[PDB]
């Protein structure tokens, strides 16, 4: 609809002009099945990796939040088995004012500070709580292996 020039409008910009990090990849036919690579922030443990995510615009948006995928395999609380990612925030802030690339921000800023509250990796969350040095190893060891 009218919407698609938004997104398009806003999707040419990220791809323009990309956030520190991150590159875009819309297919000009496809432009509610965002491909996305974010690189893992230095001084995380996923630091040197590569995440390919999507980024699939709902059919309810964008008055609810898109929902995004990695499709890197990672060692997250906030990332499901299926590549899943739970950004509460964006769920409990959402407003349609958001452009895609503040979510694109917000889940690379998930990266570096996770939300063990609303975790989907229950394993994940307990270790950043329980015991960090041993979440940041195996997210590290996760990373060599799939970043």
């Amino acid at each position: 609809p009218h919407i698609i020039r938004l997104v398009y409008k806003e999707v040419t910009t990220l791809t323009a002009d990309p956030p520190d990090g991150i590159k875009v990849f819309p297919n000009e036919e496809d432009l509610t099945d965002l491909q996305v690579t974010i690189e893992g922030p230095e001084g995380t443990p996923y630091a040197g990796g590569l995440f390919r995510m999507k980024l699939l615009l709902g059919k309810d948006f964008p008055a609810s939040p898109p929902k995004g995928y990695f499709l890197t395999k990672i060692f997250h609380p906030n990332v499901g088995a299926n590549g899943e990612i739970c950004v509460n925030v964006l769920k409990r802030d959402w407003t349609a004012e958001l452009g895609i690339r503040h979510v694109l921000l917000t889940i690379k800023m998930l990266l570096i500070h996770p939300n063990p509250e609303s975790a989907l990796n229950e394993e994940a969350g307990r270790l950043l709580l329980e015991n960090y040095e041993e979440y940041a190893a195996r997210a590290r060891l996760l990373t060599e292996i799939h970043g």
